[PDB]
Protein backbone atom coordinates (compact mmCIF):
# COMPACT_ATOMS: atom_id res chain seq x y z
CA UNK A 1 0.00 0.00 0.00
CA UNK A 2 2.09 2.86 -1.67
CA UNK A 3 -0.50 5.45 -2.31
CA UNK A 4 -3.96 5.45 -0.46
CA UNK A 5 -6.96 7.40 -0.72
CA UNK A 6 -5.44 9.43 2.23
CA UNK A 7 -2.34 10.69 0.07
CA UNK A 8 -4.39 11.25 -2.77
CA UNK A 9 -7.08 12.53 -1.62
CA UNK A 10 -5.61 15.64 -0.16
CA UNK A 11 -3.64 15.73 -3.93
CA UNK A 12 -7.71 15.45 -5.09
CA UNK A 13 -8.35 18.73 -2.93
CA UNK A 14 -5.05 20.40 -3.50
CA UNK A 15 -5.78 20.20 -7.12
CA UNK A 16 -9.17 20.11 -7.40
CA UNK A 17 -10.07 22.62 -4.67
CA UNK A 18 -12.44 20.92 -1.59
CA UNK A 19 -11.30 22.20 1.88
CA UNK A 20 -14.93 22.32 2.97
CA UNK A 21 -16.42 18.35 3.29
CA UNK A 22 -14.05 16.65 0.81
CA UNK A 23 -14.68 13.40 3.12
CA UNK A 24 -13.62 10.49 0.55
CA UNK A 25 -13.76 7.91 3.38
CA UNK A 26 -17.48 8.66 3.35
CA UNK A 27 -18.08 8.73 -0.41
CA UNK A 28 -15.41 6.34 -2.69
CA UNK A 29 -17.78 4.11 -4.48
CA UNK A 30 -19.77 7.24 -5.55
CA UNK A 31 -18.40 8.64 -9.03
CA UNK A 32 -17.28 12.23 -9.41
CA UNK A 33 -19.43 13.05 -11.14
CA UNK A 34 -22.19 12.12 -8.76
CA UNK A 35 -19.95 14.35 -5.87
CA UNK A 36 -18.83 17.47 -7.46
CA UNK A 37 -15.45 17.09 -8.88
CA UNK A 38 -15.41 17.33 -12.85
CA UNK A 39 -13.04 15.59 -15.57
CA UNK A 40 -11.17 18.19 -15.49
CA UNK A 41 -9.69 18.55 -11.73
CA UNK A 42 -8.87 14.88 -12.48
CA UNK A 43 -6.87 15.51 -15.58
CA UNK A 44 -5.21 18.11 -13.63
CA UNK A 45 -4.26 15.61 -10.63
CA UNK A 46 -4.16 13.13 -13.07
CA UNK A 47 -0.97 14.72 -14.84
CA UNK A 48 0.43 15.73 -11.41
CA UNK A 49 0.35 12.34 -10.52
CA UNK A 50 2.14 10.52 -13.46
CA UNK A 51 4.52 13.79 -12.59
CA UNK A 52 5.84 11.62 -9.76
CA UNK A 53 5.82 7.90 -10.68
CA UNK A 54 5.29 7.73 -14.59
CA UNK A 55 1.53 6.85 -15.30
CA UNK A 56 -1.22 7.98 -17.91
CA UNK A 57 -4.27 8.28 -16.12
CA UNK A 58 -5.87 10.93 -18.54
CA UNK A 59 -9.04 11.24 -20.03
CA UNK A 60 -8.39 8.07 -21.75
CA UNK A 61 -8.93 5.66 -18.88
CA UNK A 62 -10.43 8.81 -16.50
CA UNK A 63 -13.25 8.42 -18.91
CA UNK A 64 -13.98 5.25 -18.37
CA UNK A 65 -13.97 5.38 -14.28
CA UNK A 66 -15.18 7.98 -12.33
CA UNK A 67 -14.71 6.92 -9.02
CA UNK A 68 -11.14 8.06 -6.32
CA UNK A 69 -10.71 4.50 -5.43
CA UNK A 70 -10.24 3.53 -8.96
CA UNK A 71 -7.75 6.59 -9.31
CA UNK A 72 -5.68 5.15 -6.45
CA UNK A 73 -6.35 1.25 -7.66
CA UNK A 74 -5.05 2.21 -11.21
CA UNK A 75 -1.75 3.61 -9.37
CA UNK A 76 -1.70 1.35 -6.73
CA UNK A 77 -2.21 -1.83 -9.31
CA UNK A 78 0.05 -1.27 -12.28
CA UNK A 79 2.61 -3.41 -11.88
CA UNK A 80 6.13 -2.80 -13.27
CA UNK A 81 7.85 -6.58 -12.81
CA UNK A 82 6.43 -8.60 -16.20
Amino acid sequence: SALTVDDLKKLLAETAGEDDSVDLAGELDTPFVDLGYDSLALLETAAVLQQRYGIALTDETVGRLGTPRELLDEVNTTPATA
